[PDB]
């Protein structure tokens, strides 16, 4: 998503 | 629509 941030959302579901 | 897969995303990358 253009919100999310990567840093984040590859860490909680990755 | 560039359309983000986090499949190719969360790989190259991370």
């Amino acid at each position: 998503l253009p919100s999310d941030d990567l840093e984040f959302w590859c860490h909680v579901m990755y």
